[PDB]
This record gives structure tokens, sequence and C-alpha cells, in this order.
């Protein structure tokens, strides 16, 4: 089986996990605190390769103990190794993740480390001819233009049956991303996005939001605890509603867990209702769980 | 000029700058990260260092490049390492502090590294004649009541201008650590451990706790914007109004450096009053500026 490949950034999430939302100027002592490889389209890989489906990961990284870590990580999970961009300059991010044991909320603080970005130079040296679906995570967007600009040009040459699928996400608030609304199949935009361009509901940013995709594509907005909705060509909203867990331990990754559930439904010819559901399942069952393993 | 020794716990505070505070659930970009030796009772010689006082720490350590970050920066402040504590099991803990650009607050994530505590057989093989005023921070407090039997016994045997003049701070509201109220000529407790008590204010913490020190001493609260009080054996309560900055931008370790600063005054023979409007000073002073070296 040809592989999926996923484009993006593993980031080193560390995660305190206190049995309360610190309150402001408080001082408050961790239940725990861990290591975990994280990263969107990184998480999203975790998730594919526990479904059963060959993926392999590209982005930079930079050599060190850190860089150990998260790469030791991906191998225990057979992910494909091969287009890892080493940079000779910069480092790993890292996350810093607090986690309410009573509610399973996550909440991120982020801190760039300069790492540079996976370029469409990068990119030009992958083998098309070796996945099935591509995925990227909107990040350095006028670079990743190009790369999907070299993926469509593949795809001309190739029959109907032999093309590329192709998945994109934006997630952050940020204008450079939203030209890659206009490229892929499959087009994931996040709840955070939505809001921030003034909509209220999964629907109505689905609605006011699909005349930026390609022809045919297939726009999807998650909306957590509301379940994920999401809108093709032939103008029918569709829906499925959340399948939460009897107890929500831990939402970090959900997002992701669900992307790469609804890539792997589709990838494996469901129809977008379905893997709207199966998304929402999957996902569902993480957020009852410390990470991903469990959720096979 | 014979040292003031502090016993207590290096900690590694590991800092992030956010510009509000983290929203539950959300992603926030940090404005920066940095690394800071921590503690109390070590944030305390830093302190009394930059006020010119020569000093020595006392505390547990576990060899490795955070031991060295936080070695490396005592030594920068000239202070005596002499009786560092090499422990071949645990690490230095670690303390995630976020800090609020908009108001300067500090919200502190603590987690344990099981690292072993400073014993009274470790104080036996203090030399005493060297210290003119030994501070300990609350911690493992049999044994400190120990360390504290050990330096009174040497004081009877001295002249009273050769007896050591003792300290203890009782910062957190745990059980453990209230016998130590009972012990040193000044006794700073916590507002946090007057509030746990049930005190609204300095003044009803101050009448009543004070029955609980031993005679003759001075029982120090601080309570943040309202100035800290004292109250000594002639019974009359003492009290300093803050002094706060034009902008507070960083409240890590203030209460340390109030403590140092009161320690500092007392031993140069100030009264009381003194000390606690110094104290108040540059603590205000030190919340005006990023860390502690601008404070002289
Ligand atoms: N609290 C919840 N209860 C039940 N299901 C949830 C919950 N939160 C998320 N989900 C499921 O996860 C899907 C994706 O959630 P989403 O709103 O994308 O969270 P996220 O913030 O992107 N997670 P993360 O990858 O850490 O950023 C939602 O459509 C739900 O189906
Ligand atoms: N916001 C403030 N404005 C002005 N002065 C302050 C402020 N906060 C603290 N101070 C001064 O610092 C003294 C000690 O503060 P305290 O209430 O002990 O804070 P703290 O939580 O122990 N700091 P930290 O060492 O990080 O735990 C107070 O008595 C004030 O004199
Ligand atoms: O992109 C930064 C962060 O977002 C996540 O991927 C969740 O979707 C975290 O795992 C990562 O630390
Ligand atoms: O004791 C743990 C924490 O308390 C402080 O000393 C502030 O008084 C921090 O520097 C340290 O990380």
């Amino acid at each position: 089986e040809k592989q999926i490949l996923c484009v993006g950034l593993v980031v080193l999430d560390v995660i305190s996990l206190v049995d309360k939302y610190p309150k402001e100027d408080s001082e408050i002592r961790c239940l725990s605190q861990r290591w975990q490889r994280g990263g969107n389209a990184s998480n999203s890989c975790t998730v594919l390769s526990l479904l059963g489906a060959p993926c392999a990961f590209m982005g930079s990284m930079a050599p060190g103990h850190v860089a150990d870590f998260v790469l030791d990580d991906l191998r225990r999970y057979s992910v494909d190794l091969r287009y890892t961009v080493f940079q000779t300059t910069g480092s790993v991010p890292i996350a810093t993740v607090i986690i309410n044991e009573a509610s399973g909320s996550r909440t991120i603080l982020y801190y760039d480390r300069s790492l540079p970005d996976v370029s469409a130079t990068d990119f030009e040296k992958v083998d098309l001819t070796q996945f099935k679906w591509i995925h990227i995570e909107g990040r350095n967007a006028s670079e990743q233009v190009k790369m999907l600009q070299r993926i469509d040009a593949h795809n001309t040459r190739q029959p109907p049956e032999q093309k590329i699928r192709v998945s994109v996400e934006v997630e952050k608030p940020r204008e450079e991303l939203f030209q890659l609304f206009g490229y892929g199949d499959v087009v994931f935009v996040s709840k955070d996005v939505a809001k921030h361009l003034g909509f209220q509901s999964a629907e109505e940013a689905l609605r006011g939001l699909y005349g930026r995709v390609r022809k045919g594509a297939v726009l999807v907005c998650a909306w957590a605890e509301e379940g994920a909705d999401a809108l093709g060509p032939d103008g029918k909203l569709l829906h499925s509603d959340a399948f939460p867990p009897p107890r929500v331990v831990d939402t970090l990754g959900a997002g992701d867990t669900f992307n790469a559930s609804v890539i792997f439904s589709l990838s494996q010819g469901r129809s977008v209702q379905e893997a709207l559901r199966f998304g929402c399942q999957v996902a569902g069952k993480k957020c009852g769980l410390q990470g991903f393993d469990g959720i096979v």
C-alpha cells in the first residue's frame, strides 16, 4: 500500500497535569509532568499509524536529545522518516501544556525556537509516486502553496485512480494561511479560525467559506462538543454529533485525532458522512484516555 | 565579616512570559521563556549578596546540567557553596512559572523530583563559628527542628554578642511546618499560611500566632499590596505600607527579596520598624524589574 504523507512540525509537549486550572498568582502542586511528542501533523501520523495506515512524516529537525526523544517516538510508530529535514540552526519548539485533570482541558503556551520551516525546495525532493494522500499542516503558506502546486502538476499527468489526494489544515487565525483554502480535496478549518472570522457555528463557517475552496473540494469544520460538519460540491451540509467519553481526561491532540481519522476513513473510500462520524468517534474515545495509544 | 547562612532548596524556574493570563483551554504565544535560578532561601542569598552581605547557601544538589546552571549562577553572586549536599538520587526540582506581563503576577506550577532534603546529620557538619545569622526555609521540619536545636545549644555557650541570630520561614500551609514557629529570633509567616489558618490581615495573623513564638521573638507577616507587619515581645504592632514601583513587571521572588532585606537590615543592627520599611522598599523596587540584579 502507498503511504500517507504528513508535512508539518514536530513539537515537544511538556505536560503538567493539575487537579484544577491554576488560579492566577497562585502556587499549585502538579499531579505529574511528562514529555509527549506533539505537533499537529505529527500527532495525526501517530493516529494514522495506530489505525493501520502506513505513513511518512516530513518536518524540520534539529539534532540533540529532544530530537532523539521525538524521532525515537515516531520510529516506535513505524512512521517513515526518510524526508526529515535536518537544520543546522534553531531547535525543536517546546509547548508547555497544562492539563486540568477535572475537565481534560488543555491550555498551551507555545514558544517558537526559530527552527527553519520545510521549504518548497525541500519538498521538490519527495518522490510523489510513493504516496496516495498528502496532508499539509498550514504554516509557511507561500512555500506550501508551491508544494501544493507541485502535487497538482503531478496529478494532471496521472489517471483518475492514481491521483494523489490532498488535504490541508488551517488551524491558526493567521492571514497568510487563508490562501491555502483554495488547495486540496479536503480542507480542515478550525473553530478558532471560524470564530476569528466572525462565525458562530460550524455551519455558518462552512456556508461562509465554501466559496474559497477549489472546485470539488470538501470543507470540514470540527466544533468540539457540538460535533463536526462538512460541506461538499453538492451543497449538502453534513454533520456528526460528538461522541464524548464517560469522563473526559485529556483533550490534547483531539483535533489531530479527528483530522487523521477523517483522512483515514476517506482514504479507505468511505463517504464524507461516515468519515465525519468515524472522526468524531475516535476523537471522543481519545478524549477519555491519556495520550493516543488506547484508541485501538 | 561572618557570613549569613541560608538553608533551603535551589529550584530551576522555567519562566514563560505572556501578555495576558492564559484563558483555560486556549493556546497563547509566549513573549519569551527563560531559565532562572529560584527557590526561597536561594533567592534570599541572591538578594543578600546584592545588598553586600557575605553569605553561604546550604541545599541538596544532583549533578547534571541543571545543577551546573544553578551552581554557576550562585558562584556569580559569590555565594559560598561549601555546604552543598550532593545527592546520588533524585534531581533539582523544576517550577514552571507563568508571568503575566500585564500585571507582573506569577503563577507557579511546582513538580517535586524526589531529591532528598538536607538532614540534621548533614547540618551537624556546619562550622557554626563561621556565621552571624542562620536562615532556615521551612521544609522537612522534624529534621530542621534538630538543626535549630544544635544552633541553640551552640548559643548557650557563647557571649550575648557572639550568639548566632536565627530566622525561619513558614511559607507553605503544611501542618508539619507549624512547629517551626517556636524557634528563631525572627519568624516569617506567609500570607498564604495566615489565610489558610483563617486570618484576614497581617495584624490578625500576628495577634493570633504570637503565642507560638519563643520568648523574645519577632513575628513578621508580609501581605503583598498591603505592606508588611511585625510583632515583638513589647506587644507593639509595627507596620510598613508597600512601596510599589510605577509599573509592576515581575513579582517572582518578591517575598524572598522582602525576607532577605529584613534579615540584612536587622543584622546591621536596625530597628524592626526600619527593617520592615527597608524590606518593603527593596521588594517593591524588585517588582518593577525582571529578576533581581537592578535592585542595586
Ligand atoms: N470535549 C469533547 N467531548 C467530546 N468530543 C470532543 C470534545 N472535544 C473535542 N471533541 C471531538 O474532537 C473533534 C475535534 O476537536 P477540536 O475542536 O478540533 O479540538 P482541538 O483544540 O483542535 N484539539 P488539539 O489537537 O489539542 O488542538 C470535535 O469535533 C469532537 O468530535
Ligand atoms: N504587587 C506589589 N506591589 C508592591 N509591593 C509588593 C507587591 N507584591 C509584593 N510586594 C512587596 O513584597 C513583600 C512580600 O510579598 P509577598 O506577599 O511575600 O509575595 P510572595 O508570593 O511570597 N513572592 P514569591 O517569593 O515569588 O513567593 C510585600 O510585603 C510587599 O512589601
Ligand atoms: O502546534 C503546537 C501544538 O498543537 C498540538 O499539535 C495540538 O494540536 C500540540 O500537540 C502541539 O504542541
Ligand atoms: O519553592 C518553589 C518556588 O518559590 C520561589 O522560591 C518564590 O519564592 C520560586 O523561586 C521557586 O521556584
